[PDB]
């Protein structure tokens, strides 16, 4: 549960004391909140739910004023249970099952997204009343977002269905080295949007979607993103009260505010070291198979002076032979019963965790900070 | 739970008539324990429980009278929990978390694998007198031959019970001559250690058989090398008691997996979106390196036409995709597509990724006669 110390890594020590644990730092997560509203003024983030769906990461978005980007009818039921109204609520998921969008509408829903003619003939037999977002591609391209030059023929098919189109989405996903990505994402959102409403429909919603950086040590900087899109923004959709600019951003908020702590449960000595940690690739770290993501190992013993350093492998408790964290890095002589961290481990990690060889996945435990006492003790029950 | 039907086609169709489910046949589990006795007449299968641990396939392999592989305490204390006795358990995770072993041996379970010294030292600890198995490689797991002299050396210092030696070749395996070549290496373990006056007399070959009778290397063929090389290395003796670690083989064909098409898109190609996908059941495409084919529930008509397709999952991951141009006939949103051969290593794996549930599993038992009885009572 909740902890003292008010920094994530004095709790963590002071946690110390061999089964592996999260030490999740709310307070990261209103620090993220801050410089959004600071970088980018002009949009209002829904955060994409499925990156992280904790509790408390939840409970505290919501007391931040965020908005949620929800994929499924579990994840709306999620959001609507701890008090959310369905208006701060965005079904972005193009390809939804039937029931799941008849779970939406039951439940005050009415914002999705589509990105063919065949996602609207179910909206018109399910939930004709919805306020439908265009997602278009940004050339994750081939499974979602349609193309510019199909976006006529796919808005006239709308209107044919007295589909109310409202708005234009699109994903440009993490893996950017640049920014400008974005800025062709915007202007290819204008031409469609422009195509909407010379075709009657009421469009007044950008959703400039996720891919973020969510640690303040990536190449590209979160700054340097909020400014091409600003740009992009101020040429192509001046401000205007019809028009609501929207993001839904997963990793941004949650990535840097989990730090993971794992047991060295084994050890070989062969000159280097194989050692084996209570978490693996099916575990937290299924993030390096389905996300990409490199970690790295920090020793949570205070450093002695010249300590001797080592090529290491970290290998995680499963039968498994590709179950494997780290290949080879430099660390110290560890000893079993000893702890290695693991920083940056919020966003797709613990959504992606299965119970392969019967091992659970770890407890998370939470320090809080810049948030009332009030919203605090709702955390807390 | 049980469904009707007499078959699993059978008792699909029955039930559709949109969220997806496996149906699973006990009954083809029954089947591959009949076949296991028949070609390894001298092994006793210790199923790897990590494989599916779905309460009714342990039930079944159970009643079998078949033994347990666990990796965990999770597992000690799920074959505990149905009525297992300790001594049909097998813990044969190499690098154990101390708590797990202090389970194992509070639950009764001795025998354990070890593959490093490092291990023997945390054994005297907190198992002192836990039967050990060498295992041995053939980089994760698995001492080398050149090294077990001095492993077993330090075991003797360590004051451990060494009974016996085992290893895995894995699924990987285009030549039966690997389970040969295991079995000889294996022989000179059991001699070095028998020569250091331990009491060997434990063989334990793995797993890695294959589980669908369409595969490239038989189970028959492994089975006639494993036997030969058997009686050239490890003659039989009533103090030699040769098991195995099969996981995939008894449950890789007992399951199919029924999924909906909630989506399609049209370019003459087709994409449809299914409720299950690489991060659900087919997590085996990342994990297990498998290769699935869609089959359409569909009763085929004549000469329907037949189109390059894809079918991804439901999730927002662009690589949540489970076939990348496969032919299939045109589908409509609400019909279903089969997937045949998901028992092993689908079940275990999965993740609520996006908030999706994981498959419920219906049981059915064909080709049996009222032994039915039994299974549907446990
Ligand atoms: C439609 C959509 N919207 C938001 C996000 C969140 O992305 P993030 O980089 O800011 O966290 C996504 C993410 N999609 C796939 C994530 C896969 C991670 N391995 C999205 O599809
Ligand atoms: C030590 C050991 N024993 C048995 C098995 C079962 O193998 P199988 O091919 O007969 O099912 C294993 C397998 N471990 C890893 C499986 C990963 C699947 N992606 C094993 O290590």
């Amino acid at each position: 549960r909740f902890l003292e110390g008010f920094n994530t890594r004095d709790a963590l020590c002071k946690k110390i004391s061999g089964d592996p644990f999260f030490v999740a730092d709310l307070g990261d997560i209103v620090r993220k909140h801050e410089t959004w509203k600071k970088c980018l003024p002009r949009v209002t983030p829904f955060y994409a739910v499925k990156c992280n769906d904790d509790w408390r990461v939840l409970g505290t978005l919501a007391a931040l004023g965020t908005g949620f980007d929800c994929a499924s009818n579990t994840e709306i039921q999620r959001v609507r249970g701890i008090g959310v109204p369905p208006e701060k609520i965005i079904y972005a998921n193009p390809c939804k099952q039937i029931s799941h969008i008849r779970y939406a509408r039951d439940s005050g829903v009415d914002v999705m997204t589509f990105d063919c003619v065949d996602e609207l003939e179910k909206v018109a037999k399910t939930h004709p009343k919805a306020k439908m977002v265009l997602r278009i591609s940004t050339d994750l391209s081939v499974k979602f977002g349609a193309k510019v030059e199909d976006c006529r023929f796919i808005l006239e098919q709308a209107k044919k269905l007295n589909i109310d189109v409202t708005g234009v989405s699109f994903h440009v996903g993490s893996g950017s080295t640049d920014a400008s990505t974005f800025a062709q994402a915007i202007s290819d959102s204008r031409f469609v949007f422009d195509m909407g409403t010379e075709l009657g429909f009421n469009m007044h919603i950008l959703d400039i979607g996720g891919g973020f950086p969510g640690t303040r040590d990536a190449p590209l900087k979160f700054e340097e993103i909020a400014g091409v899109i600003n740009n992009a923004l101020e040429k192509h959709f001046p401000p205007d009260l019809k028009l609501t600019i929207v993001a839904e951003p997963g990793r941004y908020y949650v990535a840097s505010a989990f730090t993971l702590a794992v047991n060295v449960i084994a050890k070989k000595v062969t000159q280097s070291f194989m050692y084996y940690v209570n978490d693996g690739v099916y575990g937290s770290f299924n993030c390096i198979l389905y996300d990409h993501a490199v970690v790295r190992p920090l020793p949570q013993r205070e450093p002695i002076p010249n300590e001797k350093l080592y090529p290491s492998s970290v290998w995680g408790p499963t039968c498994d032979g590709l179950d494997q964290i780290v290949e080879r890095y430099y660390l110290p002589e560890m000893q079993v019963g000893e702890w290695l961290l693991f920083e940056d481990m919020g966003a797709y990690t613990v959504v992606g965790t299965s119970s392969f060889n019967g091992f659970q996945s770890p407890t998370i435990y939470y320090v809080v900070s810049g948030l009332p006492d009030h919203v605090v003790r709702e955390l807390k029950s």
